[PDB]
């Protein structure tokens, strides 16, 4: 590790810790924004495109229903998400610009990235070439190097959680499962196709699960489909734990070798979790053409630039039923979300 990387990560940790210890709170309110379009929706929350009425800036506003968060046992996860997001700073992480709460909801107002989810682009083109997949993978490697050095585990890597920005670079979203962890953690969370074996088997697990997920992501980017798939989760899990993966013949030998080391069932042998840490990945032959510093500095020409007309264009996102943002006249779940 060049002292330059050590000193970068030491300063990164100092800056993170200062914000972690003293989190920002209550930095805007709902009526500062106009609602434009629902960009995504789930069992306890939504992401909305909004426009700030005074500056005209567009943002992606994540709205979480406090009662549903409680019911689906997401309290600590939502507190993790906001506390981490307000404390991190890296070129490939979506920035949290404001947060606040009201009687009914929690709000995280993030940068809006108009290029859409990697998932859409991957499905439209079919599969990415190895250089294209490598460009995105390198950004994830650097982002995980950053996060893991802060004792953070991300726990939701997948194409739907990676947005393509105006320059063609990655912006990681969706910190709902991210957690500050020294050692092990135990919660069953993630997305089935991306779960490491040790999550499936209810073990105490660590940052190695993020490196496993990177193997899944790289396979999916280069093949067009993930390595372990089936009609039901239990059948996916049987495949994940088996230690067997098949590679398309069009994969390069270097790609197959990297993937066997990321998709290593034995977490004590998995790249990213050995004595040399991230450098086993950064020094692998599949990354020989990668200029890590140039990627970090965003000096590499991207494989493609999403097509969009301006900062408010939603054409790269899909259409959802537009529901109200209702705020109760009575405070709900105040105690549970005191720190938010
Ligand atoms: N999974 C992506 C998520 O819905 C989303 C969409 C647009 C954004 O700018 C964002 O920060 C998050």
């Amino acid at each position: 590790e060049q002292e330059s990387v050590k000193e970068f990560l030491a300063k990164a940790k100092e800056e993170f810790l200062k914000k972690w210890e003293s989190p920002s709170q209550n930095t805007a309110q709902l009526d500062h924004f106009d609602r434009i379009k629902t960009l995504g929706t789930g069992s306890f929350g939504r992401v909305m495109l909004v426009k700030h009425k005074e500056t005209g800036n567009h943002y992606a506003m994540k709205i979480l229903d406090k009662q549903k968060v409680v019911k689906l046992k997401q309290i600590e996860h939502t507190l993790n998400e906001k506390r981490i997001l307000q404390a991190v700073n890296f070129p490939f992480l979506v920035k949290l610009e404001f947060s606040f709460k009201d009687n009914s909801n929690l709000y995280m107002v993030m940068e809006y990235v108009p290029g859409g989810e990697m998932f859409s682009h991957l499905r439209r083109i079919g599969r990415f070439s190895e250089p294209h997949a490598r460009f995105y993978a390198a950004q994830i490697v650097l982002t995980f190097e950053y996060l893991h050095s802060l004792d953070l585990i991300y726990r939701d890597l997948k194409p739907e959680n990676l947005l393509i920005d105006q320059q063609g670079y990655i912006q990681v979203t969706d910190f709902g499962f991210a957690k500050r962890v020294k050692g092990r953690t135990w919660t069953l969370c993630g997305t089935p196709e991306y779960l490491a074996p040790e999550i499936i088997l209810s073990k105490g697990y660590n940052k190695a699960v993020d490196w496993w997920a990177l193997g899944v992501l790289i396979y999916e980017m280069a093949a067009g489909y993930p390595p372990f798939f089936a009609d039901q989760p239990i059948q996916i899990y049987e495949k994940i734990v088996s230690g067997k993966v098949r590679f398309p013949s069009h994969f390069s030998s270097d790609l197959k070798d990297l993937l066997r080391n990321l998709l290593q069932v034995d977490l004590t042998k998995r790249f990213g979790n050995l004595k040399n840490g991230v450098n086993d990945i950064k020094n692998h032959k599949w990354f020989a053409t990668t200029d890590w510093i140039a990627i970090y500095q965003r000096k590499v020409e991207a494989p493609f630039i999403p097509k969009f007309k301006g900062p408010g264009d939603t054409s790269n996102f899909d259409d959802y039923e537009e529901e109200e943002i209702r705020v109760s006249i009575n405070e709900k779940c105040g105690k549970e979300f005191t720190e938010f």
